[PDB]
């Protein structure tokens, strides 16, 4: 009888029950409350599922699969998956009109994969990791989805449910999960919420009013392709021209000296949210030389301002496009990883003139605990 | 007097003398006949040189100095020494436009040694293995150095022996010294000989041309920062990873564990050199855990086979600067402890199109086994 709520995320996902009158975000079996959603096939025919399939991407990289939920529910005809597939190193062909992944799974052998089939594989380690916590079956989920998901694209994602052996009761909107763990469905009267949604890859902007706990989706904008991934790129590029500066090498060609520099600088940013300073250093980086440089916040801010600034263009649009003024919006909630940064933190605050956002609940796991809360209306 | 040969290497030493129509490489108080290019000061002010020095790094890693051949006569605008003073955990100051050595001596009391006062504490410990086999006084040498060292570098080894009360008769050319070894300077006619020198941190390929006794170095490349370290460096991360999959444990929070690790590592590499598989075994390893891995030569060979192959560019880079083919080369000579590693020799004859390499003379010993001839010469 247990009902779990599911962040099925673009590069993470989080898994949550409501038991003991609070929320649990269950930990998976290398104690990660949030779990990459990624999918690896390799030469011996073994079937990876998060950290570890996202750990072996360099050395496996036509047949490590991540961002399934840019194609899930979409035609091949679609501009978007037109886009994406250019971008991802594992081969998406085209069956009856739709985008498929095509695999080595081991033993000479070729599989093809719905995007529903690859989050199926990612919904059964996050049922996996719930039953390990609870020690009973958990054959119920809430999953979340952004506002903007069509039904094709909501329906693909209850297919994945299924396909894993998950009955998805409900699909709610990631925004108004957000909404739902900050407790803004139990406010009374008529409330404007703005959720600035900033992830791996993805930047969702929501203008939501709620009602005597109904919830409406009045606008919705922001960048598809921006986030994390995209700060990351920044303080690539400055090191990879820095060192070539410093030592003569070029970086470039070699993957797997760039693949441990990426590693560092995505550590690095982490630690930038909560200090000033992160010494990136890497033992045997480039033809035996060595890699220590230290980026200081004021640095990686600089190296991603115009980036940063940019989050702001779709925070006015929602607000024109809602016939609201930036006084008429009485929450703002930052949800997403990238929210941790204090320069973006600081530059909403600012376009608010001053209004605090809303506070308590880890960013990355508050969509998560949001489908948990209602999960648990349903269990 | 007696004119000694000394190897004043990178991370090793060796002292070797001509007596009896022949070269004797003499063994240390340990009965070692290489000695590690390590100082170190106690917080009981005692002055550690060589095999007890770097027996007590782990203990002492600030105040326990080695690599003085990377700064000695170098300014300290040189780009080599910007980079490499952010690798070494000894603090390096600037002084008079040179790099200096700060180390806790003891009693509270601070010293900053220029890093041929370094070597010259080297040379003491080289100077006296020799007075000590020969039972008379030795105050005459002949130092090798690297075949690019400038003038400032070689008076800077100069110096080194002075200080250590050393005259240093003649600074002659690491790969010449390998040449006049395998005795190539008593050839008749122009002959051309590839010397490929592979130690513990630095990589030298050398095209010499020797006509009828008189050397000339045409062409010198190879990687400053590419040695027997770096596959060690391969190797550690490998079983760190292994290690953390098999109990659950990351050992990079522990300095201890990992100087264990590193110890076996370098242990087990060695003994691949001359076996197909070494097993890595250390008791109470972590938090009472121990470790226990079989390394392979194949698996060895799998985690460095890039760095290996990458050592075969500069060897094309000499001829391409010395307008030669492969089929001009007339002599091969491998020195360095390195060159020991069967994929290497493979490499090398694979690229030379099965031409055996000199062989006779051990390949830890051959630079000082030159400098002892040439030594015997002055003598
Ligand atoms: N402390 C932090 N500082 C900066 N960025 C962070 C921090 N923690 C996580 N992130 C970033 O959050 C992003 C992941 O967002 P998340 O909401 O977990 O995933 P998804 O992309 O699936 O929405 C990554 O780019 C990651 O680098
Ligand atoms: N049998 C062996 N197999 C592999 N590597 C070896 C072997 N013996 C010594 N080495 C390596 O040789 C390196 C030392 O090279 P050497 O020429 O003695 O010193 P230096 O670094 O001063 O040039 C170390 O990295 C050591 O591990
Ligand atoms: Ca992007
Ligand atoms: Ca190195
Ligand atoms: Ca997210
Ligand atoms: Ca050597």
């Amino acid at each position: 009888g247990t009902v779990v709520g599911i962040d099925l995320g673009t590069t993470y996902s989080c898994v949550g029950v409501f038991k003991n009158g609070r929320v649990e975000i269950i930990a998976n079996d290398q104690g990660n409350r949030i779990t990459p959603s990624y999918v690896a096939f390799t030469p011996e025919g073994e079937r990876l599922i998060g950290d570890a399939a996202k750990n072996q991407l360099t050395s496996n990289p036509e047949n490590t699969v991540f961002d399934a939920k840019r194609l899930i529910g979409r035609t091949w005809n679609d501009p978007s998956v037109q886009q994406d597939i250019k971008f991802l190193p594992f081969k998406v062909v085209e069956k009856k009109t739709k985008p498929y992944i095509q695999v080595d799974i081991g033993g000479g052998q070729t599989k093809t994969f719905a995007p529903e089939e690859i989050s199926a594989m990612v919904l059964t380690k996050m049922k996996e990791t719930a039953e390990a916590y609870l020690g009973k079956k958990v054959t119920h989920a809430v999953v979340t989805v952004p506002a903007y998901f069509n039904d094709a694209q909501r329906q693909a994602t209850k297919d994945a449910g299924t396909i894993a052996g998950l009955n998805v009761m409900r699909i709610i909107n990631e925004p108004t999960a957000a909404a739902i763990a900050y407790g803004l469905d139990k406010r009374e009267g008529e409330k404007n919420i703005l959720v600035f949604d900033l992830g791996g890859g993805t930047f969702d902007v929501s203008l939501l009013t709620i009602d005597n706990g109904v919830f409406e989706v009045v606008a919705t904008n922001g960048d598809t392709h921006l986030g994390g991934e995209d700060f990351d790129q920044r303080v690539m590029e400055h090191f990879i021209k820095l060192y070539k500066k410093k030592t003569g090498k070029d970086v470039r060609k070699d993957n797997r000296a760039v693949q441990k520099l990426r590693r560092e600088v995505e550590k690095a940013k982490r630690a930038l949210s909560s200090q000033h300073q992160a010494r990136i250093e890497i033992e045997s980086f480039f033809e035996g030389e060595d890699f220590s440089e230290t980026l200081t916040r004021a640095k990686f801010e600089e190296l991603n301002m115009d980036l940063f600034r940019s989050t702001m263009k779709p925070v006015q649009k929602v607000l024109e496009d809602s016939d609201l003024k930036k006084s008429d919006i009485d929450e703002i909630v930052l949800v997403g990883g990238s929210t941790r940064i204090p320069k973006i933190q600081q530059l909403v605050k600012e376009f608010f003139n001053g209004k605090e956002p809303s506070r308590g609940i880890n960013p990355d796991e508050a969509v998560a605990y949001g489908a948990a809360v209602q999960a648990g209306v349903l269990s």
